[PDB]
This record gives structure tokens, C-alpha cells and sequence, in this order.
């Protein structure tokens, strides 16, 4: 009810990570994947109903709640700051007469993951710092909930580790600064991307005050990045707060809406309401999306249903819910999934009879997946047991 309670994060600070090769068709993760969303959410009207934010860049600091400080030096730093480094810093950087050169000339830290020498730092940075930003807002209570608009993506990127399109991983930087200023705060991350989010895994693994929740093609290890088996539970006083939802048996039956509902209805919900948390990230990743083909997806989860996953959380935690942007480059799929998510963030109710589709039971490798994951957390779960 309230009006500008949800908040939208968008900069074009984040268009310019961008190879030098010039060539959108080598390099997926592509300016155009955020610009292309940016004006749907105008040409429907959306916009205008949030607080708009343009985000800022993440401190060194803030990086280093997650990442070492060789990653954050690395990827975090431009030759020559402005920046006071110690002369030992310095040299450590002069060690690293490092770089991959990719097929297409321009420079990588692997043949997926380009680097542009003067703007990728800063894009990274931004992607993070907004990330922590519009979700400090939901925690003041300043704002309802909100959508980050954000690239490059985040939760491949471990401590020490940037892969698969990503540097900073995003949203377990927002959720360490949340917990830094209020105490005892209890995070649930959702990661809906169609790839396990194996950087938040990690970082979160042995800590009980955030609980991972992956939903993920997994297919016995077979799917980037191979990592986040059903098993993997968490370690420590963090055993049980890992959540894989490790989908196996490929892509046929075909896997989409009956699925995640399903998945949401049986596993996500149910132990999101058992944790009870203070407030909900969202790795929302679209690639699980209709118009992803066999290599980078294979899935076919629809508009409304991301749209529906996103006013389900939005009962949890009080309503505070903050997605941020990760993996989907179809660009209609990604403009699609992200306007019914941010009309869901606004209050809209989406409609569970008007799809003739979620009468269709969810497959039975789906099933079969559930059952694995019932049978491992059923020992750390109450909703979970019998
Ligand atoms: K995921
Ligand atoms: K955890
Ligand atoms: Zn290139
Ligand atoms: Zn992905």
C-alpha cells in the first residue's frame, strides 16, 4: 500500500564492462542483457511507482566482508588509483605479470570471464555496492522490498575466485553488511538462477545465520559449474542451512512452472518459514527462463511464474525481499521474467487459475530430486521429517 516502498537499482556506470573485441555474439553476458530490462520496466510503467537508485561503488572493505584481499586488490584497484597501497601491496601486484589473453584478443580471467582494462573494476564495484545499497533501505525499513538491476552477475565469484561472468559476488556482500549493522539478523538467500550459485554456497557454508537455498540443474555434476550436490548441507554450525535442490535426470520430461512450483511449495517455502528471516536476497538469475537452448539452460520456467516465486517470498521475513540480477542473456525471456517479478514486488497478485499449465503434476525426475532433498534435510528440518 504504502507508495515508493520498492526500490529499483540501475546505473549505466554497468554498461561499460565490455570486451574490446566489440562482438556481443562471443560474450553472453552483454550491456545489453541490463539496458534492455531498464526500459521495459518504463514502456510498462513501472518505473515510475519506485524509488528510483543509481547504486555507488562497494569499498574495498565491503569486498573484503567476502573476498581476500588479493581478489579484492586484483579486480577491485585500476593502474594507477588514486589510491594510497602500501609499496608492498604495490610490488604484490607487480608479481602478477599475470593475464589470458582470449581467441578474440581482448583480456580474460578465463575464456568466459573478460576483463576490460579501464571499466570492469568499476562495474563490478557498482554491481556490488548496489546490491548492498538497495538492500540497506529494507533493512532501515526504509523501503518494502526492491529489484537490482545488475551487472556483471555475482554468485559464481568465491573468496578468492572470479568465474563464470563474475567478480564480486554481489549478493553475499549485501547480506554480510546487513548482518554487520543489526546484530544476530538471520538471512535466507534464494538463488533461482538455473546454475548452483557455488560462490554463496562457500562463502556461507559453516555460518547458521544464512540459510542458501539453491534450486539448480544439476544432472549428477554434469551442469556448470559441477558443484552442489544434494548432500552438501552445510558444515559445522552451518550443517543444515545449505540447501541444494539439485535437479538430475537432464532435460527430458520437460523441466519448467510445475517443477519450481512444486519445488516451492514442498522444500523453498516451508523451510524459509521454519528459518523465519529477517530479510530475503534473491539470486535471480532468469536462465531457467522459456528461450534458454539445451547449453546455457534447457528449462522453460515462464514470466509468471518468476513472477509468482517473487510474491511467494514476499510473504516471508515481513515482506523484506531484495533481487538482484544474475545469469539470463534471452533478452525478451530476461525483460519478461524481471517486469513480472517487479510488478509482483509492487503488490501485484498473480493469478494460480488462470494458468491452464499449473494444473500439469511436476515430472518425475522433479519428484525423484525432491525426494532426495527430503530425505537429506528431513534430519536438520521439522517441516522436512515424515
Ligand atoms: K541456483
Ligand atoms: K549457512
Ligand atoms: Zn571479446
Ligand atoms: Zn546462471
Amino acid at each position: 500500500t504504502l507508495p515508493f516502498t520498492t526500490g529499483l537499482i540501475y546505473d549505466s556506470v554497468m554498461l561499460k564492462h565490455q570486451c574490446s573485441c566489440g562482438d556481443n555474439s562471443r560474450h553472453p553476458e552483454h550491456a545489453g542483457r541490463i539496458q534492455s530490462i531498464w526500459s521495459r520496466l518504463q514502456e510498462r510503467g513501472l518505473r515510475s511507482q519506485c524509488e528510483c537508485l543509481r547504486g555507488r561503488k562497494a569499498s574495498l572493505e565491503e569486498l573484503q566482508s567476502v573476498h581476500s584481499e588479493r581478489h579484492v586488490l586484483l579486480y577491485g584497484t585500476n593502474p594507477l588509483s588514486r589510491l594510497k597501497l602500501d609499496n608492498g601491496k604495490l610490488a604484490g601486484l607487480l608479481a602478477q605479470r599475470m593475464f589470458v589473453m582470449l581467441p578474440c584478443g581482448g583480456v580474460g580471467v578465463d575464456t568466459d570471464t573478460i576483463w576490460n582494462e579501464l571499466h570492469s573494476s568499476n562495474a563490478a564495484r557498482w554491481a556490488a555496492g548496489s546490491v548492498t545499497d538497495l538492500a540497506f533501505k529494507v533493512a532501515s525499513r526504509e523501503l518494502k522490498n526492491g529489484f537490482a538491476v545488475v551487472r556483471p552477475p555475482g554468485h559464481h565469484a568465491d573468496h578468492s575466485t572470479a568465474m563464470g561472468f563474475c567478480f564480486f559476488n554481489s549478493v553475499a556482500i549485501a547480506c554480510r553488511q546487513l548482518q554487520q549493522q543489526s546484530k544476530a539478523s538471520k538471512i535466507l538467500i534464494v538463488d533461482w538462477d538455473v546454475h548452483h550459485g557455488n560462490g554463496t554456497q562457500q562463502t556461507f557454508y559453516q555460518d547458521p545465520s544464512v540459510l542458501y537455498i539453491s534450486l539448480h540443474r544439476h544432472d549428477d555434476g554434469n551442469f556448470f559449474p559441477g558443484s552442489g550436490a544434494v548432500d552438501e548441507v552445510g558444515a559445522g554450525s552451518g550443517e543444515g542451512f545449505n540447501v541444494n535442490v539439485a535437479w538430475a535426470g537432464g532435460l527430458d520430461p520437460p523441466m519448467g512452472d510445475p517443477e519450481y512450483l512444486a519445488a516451492f511449495r514442498i522444500v523453498v517455502m516451508p523451510i524459509a518459514r521454519e528459518f523465519s528471516p529477517d530479510l530475503v536476497l534473491v539470486s535471480a538469475g532468469f536462465d531457467a527462463a522459456e528461450g534458454h537452448p539445451a547449453p546455457l539452460g534447457g528449462y522453460h520456467v515462464s514470466a509468471k511464474c518468476f513472477g509468482y516465486m517473487t510474491q511467494q517470498l514476499m510473504n516471508l521475513a515481513g515482506g523484506a525481499v531484495v533481487l538482484a540480477l544474475e545469469g539470463g542473456h534471452d533478452l525478451t525471456a530476461i525483460c519478461d521474467a524481471s517486469e513480472a517479478c517487479v510488478a509482483a514486488l509492487l503488490g501485484n497478485r498473480v493469478d494460480p487459475l488462470s494458468e491452464e499449465g499449473w494444473k500439469q503434476k511436476p515430472n518425475l525426475n522433479a519428484i525423484r530430486s525432491l525426494e532426495a532433498v527430503i530425505r537429506v534435510h528431513s534430519k536438520y528440518w521439522g517441516c522436512m521429517q515424515r
